[PDB]
């Protein structure tokens, strides 16, 4: 962790995760759905890319999600080693088409849709302040260094290049800090049937890690 930048969210961006994060939702679970399609499409980008260039590999052979609840530090960790996304990518909100596809999902809200079609507009990312006041997002693309994203939805986001934490490889790890009484998501139990509802058929390995 090098310097910080800190960026500003755009004004729809901003507007969506006030939605998100001080709106009764009764299905918050669907985050859990959108970051794991998130992961295997970030999946299916490296595998497309090693088609033609087989190296693209090199850097993590492994191609997995894996989940780690953690309730001591309040966390639930989701890994891919997928593509990965540059400083570029992180800048242009996580690789997203955020600029239009926030206020199209807005209209929508407004107009009767449900906050699980968050992912019909590209936007499925933003579905984490649902259940987390703050998200830590590390990557590493092979084109460039390993960062560091961070924002608790105040406005802003800071970018780090992530010099002191452990290497990726490749891929991205998005760590969410739950809100305080949202902690039934770090609960092994509850993040199976969720995995088990949403995301049963998946083409890449999900696997669990459980601490005893
Ligand atoms: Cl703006």
């Amino acid at each position: 962790s090098m310097s910080t930048e800190t960026f500003g969210f755009q004004a729809e961006i901003s507007q969506l995760l006030d939605l998100i994060i001080n709106t009764f939702y009764s299905n918050k679970e669907i985050f859990l759905r959108e970051l794991i399609s998130n992961s295997s499409d970030a999946l299916d980008k490296i595998r497309y890319a090693a088609l033609t260039d087989p190296s693209q590999l090199d850097s993590e052979k492994d191609l997995y999600i894996r989940i780690i609840p953690n309730k001591e530090e309040g966390t639930l960790t989701i890994r891919d080693t997928g593509i990965g996304m540059t400083k570029a990518d992180l800048v242009n909100n996580l690789g997203t088409i955020a600029k239009s596809g926030t206020k199209a999902f807005m209209e929508a809200l407004s107009s009767g849709a449900d906050i699980s079609m968050i992912g019909q507009f590209g936007v499925g990312f933003y579905s984490s302040y649902l259940v987390a006041e703050k998200v830590q997002v590390t990557t590493k693309h092979n084109d460039d260094e390993q960062y560091i994203w961070e924002s608790a939805a105040g406005g802003t986001f800071t970018i780090t290049e992530d010099t002191e934490g452990p290497r990726l490889g490749r891929g991205t790890s998005m760590k969410l800090f739950i809100k305080e009484d949202l902690k039934e998501y770090l609960e092994e139990k509850r993040i199976r049937e969720i995995v088990k509802k949403h995301s049963e058929f998946i083409s890449y390995p999900i696997q669990l890690v459980v601490t005893k």
